[PDB]
């Protein structure tokens, strides 16, 4: 009794499955519909996209269903705010059809495509629309969680229109002034029928978060589960303040020169040159304040030492653990462990080294790093190749499949600037030679 | 340049400190005063104690300053609610003196004792008292974070009085009915001057959390930093619903028989007998629903397999990593690594195994396990000796120094029942022999 086998890729102990003559599969917890609530230019799409990026990265399949994109597909060219008028009988029918078509795709995503979270990105400003979404959720056995963004600051509204609305495909033939004016009129079309969430009386039984004044204040009502609690925590940690994230690896180490993986080797002569070059680079950036984070491995600490700035060591930033393959070259891995080598090449994200880690394990370890990176402003993270690929996949919205192959060369700073609905990435090579540790797929 | 040395105990790379002829120390971020707000029997002491237990366990030095305890010290015997009357000039002076004496001890704790968080556990129901606490915080460069508990449910109030108030040292000479009646009158003394937190107008600039109806709803205003954000997340995950936490180790394994540490060995014949005994025990508990958690190591999975219940594997529950000492006996550790053996014996909590972990690393890894244990109801955790000691230290409020020496024998279930201001612990030995893996300090 109690016979188990270790799965070759992930190294998970599973019951020995001696399937009977006729093997039967029991093909395939409740999915969630996240309902965005609020007037236009309230950062609903910003929240939708960012939350989806985070949820997918942590391993929760998430997709955004933006009703405006269904509208741009149904209606060829956008002319003006007149399309959004409450007295526009025809466009009101079209807009309802678009919302229903998005919900149809929500049902298909959650019940038939293995999706766990569907973010329904629309105004959903009326109780009637929200009652209809709730009916849709109850009949399909989906959970409903509401995220309302409330902001009456005209500076914030104008900034949102200028940053991401005027550049919308709707305003292609318009200049900045025309687009801004049309969008203000477009917002006014929604103001009369807007019924904010009322957790006090009407929406008392709804699971919701009210994000007030760009995350200055929050009203949290009836958090049912783990995922809603995580979302709430995330929303409370993110901000829209201007800042820069610099990501780089430690300067070239002795193991890099020998083509050895893992270990805790020190900087090579070139690595020490990069460390000095990094200090000059950091100085030239002229940042008011800068937080410096390293791993607990020698090579990242030695690199930070050259900066003459306070730094914090995170064990979570330590390179992927190669288990039995630690301190070995890739040639020695292929010759001593050929089965292990081939398994990794075939499934680089999920593959776990014996007594070691997978890129999947890295994500779990790096979750607190990401949450702290969100809270902070100017940060420099001095880490390792696999750790850097994971962090970069989060910021650049790269899939689990792409993640183990992202290019993160030595002696190169990745400058991340948050703009619109993501990150602008600039690469800065600090003109110090090193070996190449990048290996493409086969 | 960039010369580092690895600290012998914690294995941290530090700059080689060639102190000059006259070595100088720069002896020794801003501390926080957590201000409890609310009427009596609102669970302020419950929140204070639980939050302090969690903060200390994660490594943030925290202490509770309960004004009522300063009062019990200043005033010999408690007679009645008449002491709390607003017209009681003398007792009002005494109560103010007690609050000021507690604040004096708050200043000494945060500025002179290396404390990071002081939980000021009092009613602090008036704006005047809170303005005075804010003045105290501003003048001492301490941050202020308010936690208000609002509940007008008479069932909840009566339950709190029955569970922990009637048993208070104040009601020693009273019977349950007298104590309940006196306490209701005592609450009424505070109702007239009670000014709840107003984040809308008056308390707009204050950093606060309003816990409404025993955590059903929350009002969160101006979360300034990491620690406040963590507190908010914690408060949103905990609950007062009745439940049981069962903690045990995997059944005896092959490494246990050989006296070997770490590894991924399978259950011995006795271990398999425990697994069957555990199933019978679980069945006899007759729990409506039960979540079963294991590590990713074979021995805990084989134990769970015997239960015929769904289970979830957590990599965070994997035994402490012994690095280079993995799969070795303690005798082989003492003979091959005598310096390492002695270092661990001297500092068992902070000691890190080479390329391995410390009990301190375990706490960081187990933080998400604790947060999920808080969210859940009936849970059975099948884990390992060091992991179990860490979890138990959290539930039993044991220090970092005590933690590596907590007794967690094999084939023994630790039944945890949340009651009053902590956990009731029952031990259930399942009558299956095993080796002893406990080692006392030297
Ligand atoms: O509350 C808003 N109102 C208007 N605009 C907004 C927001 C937020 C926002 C909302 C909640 C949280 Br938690 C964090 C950010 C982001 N944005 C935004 C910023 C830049 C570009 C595009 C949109
Ligand atoms: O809000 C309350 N009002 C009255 N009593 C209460 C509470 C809470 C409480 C409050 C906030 C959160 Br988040 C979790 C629990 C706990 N207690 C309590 C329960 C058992 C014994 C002693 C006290
Ligand atoms: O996933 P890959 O391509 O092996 O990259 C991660 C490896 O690269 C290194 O950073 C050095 O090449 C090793 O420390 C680590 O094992
Ligand atoms: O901290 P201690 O007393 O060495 O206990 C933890 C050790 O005990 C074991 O659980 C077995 O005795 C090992 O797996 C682990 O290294």
């Amino acid at each position: 009794p109690l016979e188990l086998t270790q799965s070759r890729v992930q190294k998970i102990w599973v019951p020995v499955d001696h399937r009977p003559s006729l093997p039967r599969s029991c093909g395939p917890n409740s999915p969630t519909v996240i309902v965005m609530v609020g007037l236009p230019a309230r950062g609903k799409t910003y929240i939708s996209k960012k939350l989806t990026r985070y949820l997918n990265w942590i391993g929760v399949p998430t997709k955004v269903f933006n009703v405006g994109e269904y509208r741009r597909e149904a209606v060829k060219q956008y002319s003006s705010y007149n399309f959004f008028r409450p007295d526009n009988e025809e466009a009101m029918k079209v807009r309802k059809q678009c919302a229903l078509a998005a919900l149809r795709d929500v049902k298909s995503y959650l019940a038939k495509e293995g999706g766990q979270i569907a973010v329904f990105d629309a105004t959903n400003t009326t109780r009637e629309r929200r009652h209809m979404i709730l009916h849709f959720a109850k009949e399909n056995d989906f959970k409903a969680f509401f995220i309302e963004s409330v902001c009456d600051d005209p500076t914030v509204v104008a900034s949102n229109i200028m940053e991401v609305k005027i550049s919308s495909p709707d305003y292609k033939d318009c200049n900045s002034a025309e687009a801004m004016d049309d969008f203000m009129k477009r917002i006014s079309c929604y103001e009369a029928s807007y019924q904010p969430l009322d957790p006090d009386k009407c929406d008392r039984d709804l699971s919701l978060i009210k994000v007030i004044d760009v995350g200055r204040r929050f009203l949290v009502n009836r958090v049912q589960d783990h995922i809603q609690s995580r979302i709430v925590y995330y929303l409370m940690n993110i901000h829209v303040q201007p800042r820069t994230i610099y990501l780089c690896r430690h300067g070239e180490n002795e193991h890099n020169l020998q083509g050895r993986i893992g270990g805790d080797s020190g900087l090579s002569s070139r690595g020490k040159k990069f460390a000095s070059a990094l200090s000059k680079f950091v100085e030239e950036q002229n940042l008011k304040d800068l937080r410096v984070w390293t791993s607990q491995l020698k090579s990242t600490i030695q690199t930070a030492e050259a900066l003459r700035l306070p730094y914090e060591q995170w064990k979570a930033l330590n390179e992927i653990d190669a288990g039995v393959c630690e301190e070995l070259t890739y040639e020695e891995i292929r010759d001593t462990y050929p089965e292990e080598y081939a398994l990794r090449e075939q499934d680089k994200y999920y593959y776990r080294y014996p007594t070691g880690e997978s890129y999947q394990d890295l994500v779990q370890r790096l979750e607190p790093v990401i949450m702290e990176l969100e809270r902070q402003e100017n940060v420099l993270v001095i880490c390792h190749q696999a750790v850097l690929r994971c962090l970069l996949a989060y910021f650049l919205d790269k899939s689990a499949e792409e993640m183990p192959y992202l290019k993160c060369p030595l002696h190169t700073v990745l400058k991340l600037t948050p703009v619109a609905y993501g990150c602008r990435v600039e690469s800065i090579y600090l003109n110090v030679e090193s070996v190449c540790t990048h290996r493409e797929r086969s």
